[PDB]
């Protein structure tokens, strides 16, 4: 029921992405389930895991925090931003399929990069007929845009075209 | 019991091909049924064994998984597509048997290859008799097919003329 | 949870700036506290903790200690002198802003220098005017001091004032 | 002392080989019999020590299985037959000893290829018989079957005349 | 309590110096006091702790050892002899302290070798007498004999002038 | 009260010397004593150590083992013998100091060489005695044979007759 | 990916270690 | 004694490491 952090092989640098905190956290999250570490017996030897700059950054804001709860806060607001609406909207516009990209990698990122906005804007109908007006000539001479619903079949149309070719 | 998965050593990448999907399936399924952790506990733990683009395409449809068993669906939907006979059936009939591959090696690959096809169309002598068709020259010449009958005796003449 | 000092994994030389100190020292009271230790059980048992350049000068004055505060302020007092309040007002009006950092690294290492003086002499408000007079001139043209209301709002408008560009 | 097969470093590939398959048939059953594993749970969760190029071979065979015993005979048959008594034979008295190799090394290896027939037919007299036919000009011109007995003494009269630089 | 030496990351070479032999005998020591291991048992366990030349010097002597005491003795009296008074003595006034030595650095090293003299023959006065005599013209200009008493003052006012 | 040896850094493959054989030997006893595996259930796990000739050669002898103790003595007794009285006396007068040698290495390398005759054999004065007659001849001129007794005071005298040169 | 080269551990660089940096290894 | 290459502890040759050789290393 007591444990210092020492024995981790995870540090945190400090690096302005998404990809970075979200592991660093979940792992951090795993490794005091797994020990048995307690709330407030934790957060007093969190100081052990930073190193370089984010040492720098704890040192500075300190009394804000009381509890585990409001320190992986803080972390989650100072080192990734939430991005505004319409920032997304310009990068989904300004990057079209090139002629060498298979279809599942190109819907895997446009998909993936459409979920940060609010829950429940959008309808499967509007999303799918949004997708449309990127794709290659290549797939766009034989699918038609009133022959497809649901995201299951664009996959399909798009594997038999490939294997063809 | 240790109702989480963070013990396990399996992973998974953006592999395209029946073989190492099917083998992580089985062995996620066999850790979780082994070692007694609950039927709903396990999903919230799930994200933690994905990397590379599998994260980013579980990150895009996190939405629609509810339960453990769609989960799985969704993965052998997404990275395992129901082939059609007629590929099947190409891809079977190519590459014949090279001189220096064992009997044992042959048989299991082509085995294994041949249960893709619907559920119930053949039974084993229609299978046996495809299979008969592409065996070099050296094991054709002494066993003939009027002699072995089920899918078993074969190995064992083909162990022992493969012996000398 | 009994314990004692024989499992510890840090350690200190014979180094004479002052970060090390400053992080050894911190790091050996944080554990103390955390492990449980009794309050002078840990002092019969301090010595695990040095190298072969500092041994010397632990067995050359042992005597003239009695309690854990006391010793601790004497390492402090002959490895590395504490820092007093003219120094670091000194410090903090050397070097203005450059002109190619962002806002972000400046704000951090300026909070990270002002917390070294004593507690309670200085609420938010102060900090922020005492921080918004060395700010480059990128930032200084368009935000002014009408509306900040605290730290968190000027890296706000900072971000968005960086993302367009200049 | 509850358990299951989840903790196991072992594993075993495609390898076509007979050390691989005996050393790891050998080690996967002294760790079940250690570990005190029930006779049957071993056989629900043995999926998990197979590469990928097994895997599919143990997907394809998994119903004509019922008992521990069972699927172990299975593996043995499927992935390296069993040496029969007179290959055996054959092997031992191919090579004979070389002008080079010292007794220790030969001994060693003669031992070791002899333990693998059905224990009980060969006591320690007609094996030191079996082996004597063997040995390098170099002993044979000393030492006599007159005075050996066991094979503890050979050893030791190979070391004394190996010493004295032939 | 855990009555064995098996935990401990101490080890010892051959290398003749007083310092080193110093700070390990003085180690374990101290973590044969603080764990509670007996008396007796540790003589058991003492054989794992050295390597290289170590080990074949204790091969070499374990008739004469037998309770805990002789041991350590035996080490102190093989290693580092006391030393005899005159290479001491000439051993200091060499080396005077160059431009770039801190005070502090300075003083620690030459109080530590002046305690191998024989206990009592010296007091404190004639100590700080016999060290004021190799200080840089730096730090000699200001302070004065006459001010200084005790052997505490010197660093500060070494301290006080060496801030500038 | 149960466990394996797979959690282990130590291997033997077999060389014909001494201080191997006794290194490995006693980390493998502390190792045995600090988890608390017993006796009958250790031997089952032998095998684990092993690899190269030390695999082939346990596995040719098996069936004369019963408990832990037969099978540390099986090991000392194939894997590091006996020296007899002569050879050892051969050795000792085949090897005189160097003009390059410190007395101490010297002196410590030929005690380390007489510890092996069975004990009670020789007392202290004939073995000091039989020392000398190999000391080179930067000590011999000095020092004197009646005017030292034990081991204690030869190192004294050399010390000094060091440092002087 | 970037296998940690000395301490063979997926979680950082050769720079940073903790049995390289401190625990009176360099010796 | 020769610390080991790959796993860094004092206990073997680079050759036969338990981390190397086999655990499904050497991807
Ligand atoms: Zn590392
Ligand atoms: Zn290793």
């Amino acid at each position: 029921g007591k444990g210092n952090f020492s024995a981790c092989t995870h540090s945190f640098g400090g690096t302005r992405d998404h990809d970075v905190v979200e592991e660093f956290i979940g792992n951090i999250e795993t490794y005091k389930d797994v020990e048995g570490i307690s709330d407030e017996n934790a957060l007093k030897g969190i100081s052990l895991l930073f190193y370089g700059m984010a040492s720098t950054w704890w040192q500075g804001v300190r009394k804000e925090a009381t509890t585990w709860k409001e320190a992986i806060a803080l972390i989650r607001e100072h080192f990734s931003p939430t991005k505004p609406a319409y920032q997304i909207y310009m990068e989904f516009f300004q990057n079209k399929q090139d002629d060498h990209d298979p279809i599942d990698t190109f819907v895997i990122q446009k998909r993936a990069l459409l979920a940060q906005l609010p829950s429940g804007r959008h309808d499967e109908e509007t999303e799918l007929d949004l997708l449309f007006g990127l794709l290659n000539i290549k797939y766009r001479k034989h699918i038609s845009r009133h022959s497809v619903h649901t995201f299951k079949d664009l996959l399909e149309q798009g594997r038999i075209i490939e294997h063809n070719n």
